[PDB]
């Protein structure tokens, strides 16, 4: 069985989340999560080097994002305060 690497992170907005994400399911879980599709290279989380292309996300900011669609994630990610906390899963298909 795949075992990844989940963990929450506390990063800020320099000027948005220049980063790709995806609503969709997968194994062990019947849900949908949203995944990220990749990372724009200058963004807050790519000059970090936190997450990566092809991972994970399950909660931001406290609130879990189990079953809910690409806009609903999008929109609440651009709807947080300074500081933004997201979980992120290391793994890939």
């Amino acid at each position: 069985m795949k075992e990844p690497e989940i963990i929450t992170v506390t990063l800020k907005k320099q000027n948005g989340m220049g980063l790709s994400i995806v609503a969709a399911k997968g194994a062990g879980q019947d849900k949908l999560g949203i995944y990220v599709k990749s990372v724009v290279k200058g963004g807050a989380a790519d000059v970090d080097g936190r997450l990566a292309a092809g991972d994970q996300l399950l909660s931001v900011d406290g609130r879990s994002l189990v079953g809910l669609s690409q806009e609903r994630a999008a929109e609440l990610m651009t709807r947080t305060s300074s500081v933004v906390t997201l979980e992120v899963a290391k793994q890939g298909a």
